[PDB]
């Protein structure tokens, strides 16, 4: 009951259960179907602590549907599910039975999308989408401001649909080049003026802590299941199950490729697309086994439409290796013997499927 | 080789140390009202978020970066709501440049510290520089050098044992003062960072866990020590406040408070001493400021309305008392309170009295 849940919180039982669920999440790192090289293993436990931090903002600090606020569910030091390094992610908990206004300045970032989601990794292992809005339907006011309404009730203007079970808004700002693009500056509020928040309720905290702990276990399990499923096509980059990518919170404009890779120090993975389709954005990123992008603050581990130089015939080649071969487009393996990799077409009517092959890195340096 | 980490033992010990920290909330010398109790467990989770940034994510002295060690949703040791705090891990054997825009915020201080709560329960200071001595370039930019080797210009001292830089930007008026925009880098830059070292993560996770346990224990020890003078506001032991990472320009008062719904705490200073800044804030028992995003729980030199004789009155109460300066108890029956004189040659000691809210 609710009485027991509140009693367990006040007594410290919930805190014990919270920490023990965190502890049990270590088994997702120790799984025998995951690589056990020291780097991957060490990064896996850091990954768990990173999921923790995200989980607590998600389910404890920014979980009041009467008082929504944005936080970042993936960024430079906390990462989930092939986090797009070219994205500013913003997430707010909402209540699908209420109505919300998202306001602020549009900025100059060219790609901007708004998804409402329900469930959650901690609940159903999913982030099923309930509504969506991007530039195709967005109306920008003359003054450069943004006015967006989230509601289960149809509204005029920039309306993003919710269902009663909707519980999150996930914003993607996708940068061609963060140095020259300005992010949209968005705030979220409840439409009807809210009285000051009530004091922290033991029952609500009991639920937030357990959801946070279960988020760590389920999210790590979810994407570890994905990474292990890629082993049969290691070092290739086949198209992903698109409906599955959407069901875990993907953006419906995006066509995904996910795989795992494995390279010795003297090997390189050569990725080729013969043509580049008409699209709004594309990129490819290198990840560790836990599907965290590698550390793009310090390594070149993502190449996109803005930074990838095409070949003479219009194709694009991208090389995964320990050092750059000549002036080719390059993904730095950054000390990793193995990891995962993600390619995105955004807004492509006809995706073009990359081919891959493994060669000796010396063969590319001599030839280039 | 990091045997404990690679096997999962460190992760288990990390979680089990976190679990035992719940005893700092359940201590019988701490209040057991449900609000204080529930906030205590959220507080532990907030401490863990700070601890992981401090000891896991931003703990490489070769690749320093600022993060916030107290903000709107994670708070330590009577966090000043009028502060923008920034913290970076550094290595006292190396040299660092802090650059960026000075902005117009009048109070800006830089402290270098050693040890840490997770280690000795302390944050002893090793160097200090504030805005009064700083030299700003023509383009409004500022350059500050941290080093154990004496330097000309804007030099902040370090010792070999120095491991942290703590920046305070203290705002009189956030509407008219602009924050400094600062970044930190190591001067003798080397090759791109190495991949994660399992040994360093092994140490970082255990320090993060011990940070949660020692930090909550430390300030719960402080809060319980105030019980003999509940609802008074005596001067604190200043050297003790400095030893846990205080700013040496600051004279602190710490206490606990306890009020029924129909009671108010009336605080008075007969005069306001000449100073650069002063404020008073209302906290919960865990010495987190109350939620100033939605409640008026801090009054400072710029926003306090004075009395006619130049003195100031501040009232802690559940409902607004007339037009007096007000600290909102925000549903709390008990908590802690902190008063600051910053840069006052002669502190003036507030007096307190408990009255029925009807009298105001
Ligand atoms: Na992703
Ligand atoms: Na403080
Ligand atoms: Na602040």
């Amino acid at each position: 009951t609710d009485d027991t849940r509140a009693t367990q919180l006040l007594s410290g039982q919930t805190w014990a259960d919270f920490c023990d669920t965190l502890k049990r999440s270590g088994e997702q790192i120790l799984r025998t179907d995951a690589p056990d090289d020291p780097l991957t293993r060490a990064e896996g436990f850091r990954y768990l602590s990173r999921l923790m931090r995200i989980a607590l903002e998600m389910h404890v600090e920014f979980a009041d549907g009467a008082w929504p606020g944005f936080f970042s569910p993936s960024h430079e030091t906390a990462k989930i599910g092939a986090d797009n390094p070219d994205n500013l992610y913003q997430y707010a908990r909402v209540d699908g039975r209420c109505e919300y206004r998202v306001t602020g300045r549009r900025g100059t970032v060219a790609y901007l999308s708004f998804g409402t989601q329900k469930g959650g990794y901690e609940t159903d292992g999913k982030m099923l989408q309930t509504g969506f809005l991007d530039a195709k339907q967005l109306e920008i006011a003359p003054d450069g401001s943004v006015e967006i309404v989230l509601s289960a009730t149809p509204r005029a203007g920039n309306w993003v649909r919710m269902e009663p079970d909707t519980n999150a808004l996930l914003v993607r700002q996708t940068f061609l080049d963060r140095r020259t693009e300005t992010p949209a500056q968005l705030k979220i509020e409840r439409i009807d003026a809210q009285a000051r928040p009530a004091p922290l309720d033991p029952l609500a905290l009991q639920g937030g802590l357990m959801r946070a702990a279960q988020f760590v276990e389920q999210t790590s399990k979810l994407f570890a299941d994905w990474a292990a499923s890629y082993r049969p096509h290691v070092n290739a980059l086949p198209p992903a199950d698109q409906a599955l990518c959407q069901s875990v919170g993907g953006d419906p404009n995006i066509y995904y490729y996910h795989s795992c890779w494995s390279l010795a120090a003297d090997e390189a993975l050569v990725i080729d697309v013969d043509t580049v389709p008409d699209c709004d954005f594309w990129n490819v990123q290198l990840n560790n086994y836990w599907m965290e992008s590698l550390d793009y603050r310090h390594f070149d581990i993502c190449v996109n439409k803005h930074s990838a130089r095409p070949n003479a015939d219009g194709g694009v080649t991208v090389i995964v290796a320990a050092t750059r071969p000549g002036s080719a487009n390059w993904l730095d393996t950054a000390g990793h013997r193995t990891g995962t990799i993600c390619w995105r077409w955004v807004g492509a009517a006809q995706p073009v499927h990359p081919r891959t092959r493994v060669v000796k890195l010396a063969a590319l340096k001599e030839a280039a």
